[PDB]
């Protein structure tokens, strides 16, 4: 994970992390659709931080 989070990913972001990176560095798009208050928003910073670190 980014240490530029200052904070800790749970398991099941971690790998949705995973997800969205993949997704990236393989070029294609695609839908986090998680249920409400899983932490979408939380992923969403993640793989920005990721494309910063
Ligand atoms: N890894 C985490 N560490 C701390 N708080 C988290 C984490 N993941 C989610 N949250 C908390 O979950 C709450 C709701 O998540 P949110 O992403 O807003 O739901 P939604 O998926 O509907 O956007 C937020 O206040 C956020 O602080
Ligand atoms: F349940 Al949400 F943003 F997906 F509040
Ligand atoms: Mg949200």
């Amino acid at each position: 994970q980014p240490k530029l989070l200052n904070c800790q990913l749970k398991e099941y972001q971690l790998k949705g992390l995973n997800w969205l990176v993949n997704l990236y560095e393989q070029g294609i798009n695609g839908i986090l659709a998680d249920e409400m208050g899983l932490g979408k928003t939380v992923q969403s910073i993640s793989v920005m931080a990721y494309l910063a670190e």
